[PDB]
């Protein structure tokens, strides 16, 4: 599976038929739709002992990898019963500066989009917990090009190491407070994996208010590749799903 015209997202549901499922992402959010739902609880994201170990390209998108065998960085609160940890973030991304993101607002596409992915500690492990319907937490986060995000700098500076799919570097020492915006405030709706397994396992949060990077550092993502190494280049861009059908759910936001 990819993001190809032969192995991308119009064809997952071959292999993978949970595609065509009820409760899929990512989702368009609706905002004159979406309703305050003053039941949520506050957010919590307690990242102060988060703990990067590793960034790697694995021919989808680059993840960074975080030590997640205690409870060091979490997300607590809002819609989410008990704890869930941080074990990796990634991101997905456009070829141009009009697309990229997964989910969309009033059909709006951003360039890039943040996926901080938890996991519920309740279930143990990451993978009993993606059996579950309420196993994991995604903390979404728009991308807007703009004035330049220095706390995603850092990863930016790396990826000319970790070029092709399979290549990994240390990663350590980096903190993933400086890649979320001032605001909390958010939507929250029940869903799925936005890429194969498609499990729909995720409680998911997408923060309103984006982040902006400069033109340069989304143009350094834009330079790695699907493909590894000695292969004919692929470049990695345009790794979204589109949004998919909202079916019988509602979006929920924590702001009036
Ligand atoms: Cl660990 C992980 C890495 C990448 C990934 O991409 C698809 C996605 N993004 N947000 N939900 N699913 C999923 C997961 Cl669960
Ligand atoms: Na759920
Ligand atoms: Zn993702």
């Amino acid at each position: 599976w990819g993001y190809g015209k032969h192995n991308g997202p119009e064809h997952w549901h071959k292999d993978f038929p949970i595609a065509k499922g009820e409760r899929q992402s990512p989702v368009d959010i609706d905002t004159h739709t979406a309703k305050y739902d003053p039941s949520l609880k506050p957010l919590s994201v307690s990242y102060d002992q988060a703990t990067s170990l590793r960034i790697l390209n694995n021919g989808h998108a680059f993840n960074v990898e975080f030590d997640d065998s205690q409870d060091k960085a979490v997300l607590k609160g809002g819609p989410l019963d008990g704890t869930y940890r941080l074990i990796q973030f990634h991101f997905h991304w456009g070829s141009l500066d009009g697309q990229g993101s997964e989910h969309t607002v009033d059909k709006k596409k951003y360039a890039a989009e943040l996926h901080l992915v938890h996991w519920n500690t309740k279930y143990g492990d990451f993978g009993k917990a993606v059996q579950q319907p309420d196993g994991l937490a995604v903390l979404g986060i728009f991308l807007k090009v703009g004035s330049a995000k220095p706390g995603l700098q850092k990863v930016v500076d790396v990826l000319d190491s970790i070029k092709t799919k399979g290549k990994s570097a240390d990663f350590t020492n980096f903190d993933p407070r400086g890649l979320l915006p001032e605001s909390l405030d958010y939507w929250t709706y029940p869903g799925s994996l936005t890429t194969p397994p498609l499990l729909e396992c995720v409680t998911w949060i997408v923060l309103k208010e984006p982040i902006s990077v400069s033109s340069e550092q989304v143009l350094k993502f834009r330079k790695l590749n699907f493909n590894g190494e000695g292969e004919p280049e692929e470049l990695m861009v345009d790794n979204w799903r589109p949004a998919q059908p909202l079916k019988n759910r509602q979006i929920k936001a924590s702001f009036k």
